[PDB]
């Protein structure tokens, strides 16, 4: 009932890349689906870097719908160890079989050791608040919901890459994915999806806080993330160990239990669900900030070390309500 499933790829680069037709007739490309920021991104075939090429570049010259600015623009956006630049058009979308019109985007011109060069990278879908949006005026999403009025104004996202049955959903929630109920947080300002954070512990080391904190919801993140003071603390309390596929499980089995406090609701994070498979050891899946940017000093809840044990949806705030993000135990198979 107006709630459509976007099936979502696990790739070999950790990616989970889901599907987007782009113009007319449809270019399919295949982003990222990324709450960590806003702008509509998509790799065009004016980029002619290796890089570029190696992916389905969108080329908006065979595009009836494409509209590129009256006005030259130049876009440069920091994507981890990478950068992006290109331009600015509008374009019409299609995700799940709904349209999306006149919408904003940035044309990938150029992606210049670089994290691009591992990846498959072909696009991001932001689904931030506006606020965030460097390319356009309306975000994707709300553009979505408002010329597809039977929608209701919120996403949710089921991580499951053991049997490549991730899945991004909108205009609702799915019984099929989650365990229990569904915990609202409010999002304390629209920008990221970010709540407040009470405290962390690493079984009984007190990790956070002493500082109010925040914690932001991040799928284009894997690692979850603490500030570097904080970071180090981690580490010496949680370290990696040599691994197998045949004994990740006993390795980890009296590892720590992370504690994350949201008032009265304590989120339990377990070792095999925080700790990774690397290079025949276990190692953590988290990490800092080392770059300076807006989240350094927030605490990143990601894919690998969050989504796979909780499903998670977001709420758009209607009116003076605000946006709210649920955690609720995600369902096995
Ligand atoms: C898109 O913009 C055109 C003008 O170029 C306008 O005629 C049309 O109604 C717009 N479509 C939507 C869905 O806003």
């Amino acid at each position: 009932e107006n709630v459509f499933l976007i099936p979502l790829k696990h790739l070999r680069d950790s990616q989970f890349v889901g599907t987007l037709l782009v113009g007319v007739p449809p270019q399919e490309i295949h982003p990222i689906f990324d709450t960590g920021s806003t702008n509509l991104w998509v790799v065009t075939t004016d980029c002619e870097e290796e890089s570029c090429k190696k992916v389905k570049r969108y080329n908006p010259y065979k595009s009836k719908t494409f509209r590129r600015s009256f006005i030259g623009k130049n876009l440069h956006i920091v994507f981890g160890s990478g950068s992006i630049s290109g331009s600015i058009g509008k374009e019409t979308f299609v995700l799940g079989d709904h349209t999306v019109r006149n919408q904003t985007f940035g044309l990938v011109e150029s992606e210049s050791d670089n994290i691009f060069d591992y990846i498959d990278f072909e696009g991001i879908v932001g689904l931030g608040f506006p606020e965030m949006l460097s390319a356009g005026k309306v975000s994707f999403f709300d553009n979505l919901l408002s010329q597809n009025k039977n929608l209701s104004p919120q996403f949710s996202f089921y991580i499951s890459p053991e049997d490549n049955t991730s899945t991004f959903l909108v205009g609702g929630v799915s019984k099929s994915f989650y365990e229990g109920s569904i915990y609202m947080l409010p999002v304390v300002k629209e920008y990221y999806w970010e709540v407040e954070l009470d405290g962390i512990y690493v079984g009984e080391k007190k990790i956070c806080c002493e500082e109010k904190s925040y914690a932001i919801f991040d799928t284009g993140t894997s690692y979850n993330t603490m500030p570097s003071a904080q970071m180090k603390g981690f580490f010496d309390v949680v370290p990696s160990a040599p691994c197998t596929e045949e004994n990740y499980q006993e390795v980890l089995k009296n590892y720590p239990v992370i504690k994350y406090l949201f008032g009265d609701l304590v989120i339990e994070l377990l070792p095999e669900e925080y700790m990774i498979l690397n290079e025949e050891s276990c190692i953590p899946a988290y990490m800092q900030i080392d770059v300076p940017s807006e989240k350094n000093h927030a605490y990143l809840l990601g894919s690998i070390a969050f989504m796979r044990h909780y499903y998670t949806v977001f709420v758009r705030g209607a009116g003076g309500q605000p946006s709210m993000v649920g955690v609720a135990k995600a369902r096995a198979a």
